[PDB]
């Protein structure tokens, strides 16, 4: 016997701030590309510089976009530098001014002619972005009702994806997306970040952490009182107290430690895995071509196709908040990596017929909004909240720094490496990618155990009872 209260939903989100604040800054930096190349080229030009070729401004742009993904890594790698010494809910009040600096390092480096700011602040923007990938995932998970985890650590994907939805919006040319207004449209992340640190002082830390970390016991029950509706809160704090006690019996864990020790050894192998069959699915790739196919296809101002897609991106994750807690976790990850390898096929089939049998561009446009679809039931929501759910209250921090930087990193490898490998092998590339989705289907049927619906001790003592 327990609702949802208000002040559940209104804790969770506001934690979510930091994932809306993660995909706009994700997807606000493409629609502005040429304005701001006349920005940078103006800048140089005005301060005595011959004007830049376009090998230069690529150079800048390049390090504009991509030094985002660097702070990203770094960011979420420094998770366990944070969580234990300052709370997790003050952790997010504390990184804001991150995310304050960040956005007036962008807002400003127009009226500043400055070209070294908006590298600066992507820099810092990118730092505040993966602190928040890691923050957000483990407060929900920690402070979540054990039935509704994946369910409400879903909407830390919905974040992500609105975020990416407004961002895009935004960019529109008669919106923020203008030669006059494109420092606001890149210094809007400071408004969330303003908005989050008013409302977080009414958002509890997680019973969790105070009993299990604080062993603050009559105030975690209080909380849970409010947050739950009820005041029999008897199972769960001393399911509270059970965490407490096993983790006050063991050392806690270093990102070296996790992989010496033996339990832990196959959960961190998931949630790497599980990471890499996300940003490894082909996703990318279908963005890329997104635009290209749209325009081939007869849409003369394709980023309002680029928005059609956001919206299925958002649909699809709704969609998988209201099944993980029946379906599982297992169904839903894999149900998304099959569907997938089966349009990307057709996109390797339908580009390679394409301008010989000439409807293929609709087909192939059909293949990629429905690519979306599968990515958002599975690959997409789940390996951000799981980790969560492998690990015990001591290893979660450093379990979440290695999968949330095995995220950023492969994200960014494959940002970079794509561009030749699309070069070489054309259509051929969304082969490839059948071939990775194939086997993380295969990965995930064999090896990822359900977690839906079990206590953090029982998941536990099954990954002890399998490394026995
Ligand atoms: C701004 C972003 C928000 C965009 C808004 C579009 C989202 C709506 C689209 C699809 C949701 C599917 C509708 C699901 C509603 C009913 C599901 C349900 O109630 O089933 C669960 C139930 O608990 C089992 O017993
Ligand atoms: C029908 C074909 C069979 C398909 C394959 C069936 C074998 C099990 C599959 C995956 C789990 C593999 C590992 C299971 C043990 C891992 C640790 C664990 O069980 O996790 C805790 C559990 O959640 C506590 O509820
Ligand atoms: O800019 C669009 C954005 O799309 C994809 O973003 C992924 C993100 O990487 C995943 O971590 C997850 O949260 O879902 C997003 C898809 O909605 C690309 O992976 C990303 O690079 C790209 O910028």
């Amino acid at each position: 016997t327990q609702k949802v209260t208000p002040a559940l939903i209104f804790a969770i989100t506001v934690a979510t701030i930091g994932s809306f604040q993660f995909g706009y800054n994700t997807g606000v930096i493409n629609a502005p590309e040429k304005i701001i190349k006349e920005f940078i080229t103006k800048t140089l030009t005005d301060k005595g510089n011959a004007p830049p070729s376009e090998v230069l401004l690529t150079s800048l742009w390049s390090l504009s976009v991509a030094i985002f993904s660097v702070g990203g890594m770094i960011g979420s790698f420094s998770v366990g530098l944070f969580v234990n010494r300052f709370g997790r809910r003050n952790s997010m009040l504390i990184v804001n001014l991150l995310a304050v600096t960040g956005g007036c390092f962008m807002g400003l480096c127009k009226v500043a002619k400055s070209v070294e700011m908006l590298i600066l602040g992507r820099l810092v923007i990118g730092l505040f972005c993966g602190l928040c990938t890691g923050f957000v995932p483990m407060y929900i998970g920690e402070i979540s009702p054990t039935a509704l985890r994946g369910a409400f650590g879903t909407l830390n994907q919905l974040g992500i994806v609105v975020g990416i939805l407004v961002a895009q919006i935004f960019g529109l040319e008669f919106i923020l997306g203008s030669e006059e207004l494109w420092p606001l449209l890149l210094g809007f992340t400071i408004l969330p970040a303003i908005l989050q640190s008013a409302a977080l002082p009414f958002c509890p830390e997680s019973p969790r952490f105070l009993l299990i970390n604080r062993k603050e016991e009559e105030n975690a029950k209080q909380i849970l009182q409010r947050l739950w509706g009820t005041q029999d809160v008897s199972q769960d704090i001393q399911e509270m107290k059970d965490e407490s006690a096993r983790m006050s019996q063991e050392k806690q864990v270093t990102v070296l430690e996790l992989f010496r020790v033996s339990s832990y050894r196959q959960p961190i192998i998931i949630s790497i895995v599980l990471q890499l069959s996300q940003q490894l699915s082909g996703i990318n790739a279908v963005f890329y071509y997104s635009t290209g196919i749209f325009k081939d296809a007869g849409v003369q101002e394709p980023i309002y196709a680029t928005i059609g897609a956001g919206v299925v991106n958002t649909i699809f994750t709704v969609v998988s908040l209201f099944l993980v807690e029946r379906a599982g976790r297992r169904t839903l990850h894999m149900i998304g990596l099959g569907g997938m390898a089966f349009c990307s096929t057709l996109m390797t089939v339908s580009l390679l017929l394409k301008d010989n049998y000439n409807g293929m561009s609709f087909v192939c446009i059909g293949a990629i909004l429905v690519f979306v679809a599968f990515f958002e039931i599975g690959p997409g929501p789940i390996p951000w909240f799981i980790v969560a759910e492998l690990f015990s209250q001591g290893p979660r921090p450093a379990a979440m720094a290695v999968a949330g930087c095995s995220n950023w990193t492969s994200n960014f490898l494959v940002g970079l490496l794509f561009p030749s490998a699309a070069h070489y092998l054309g259509a051929y590339v969304f082969i490839i990618f059948t071939g990775f989705l194939i086997t993380f289907l295969a990965f995930t049927f064999f090896k990822v155990p359900e977690t839906r619906g079990r206590t953090f001790e029982d998941i536990t003592r099954a990954f002890e009872g399998q490394a026995h």
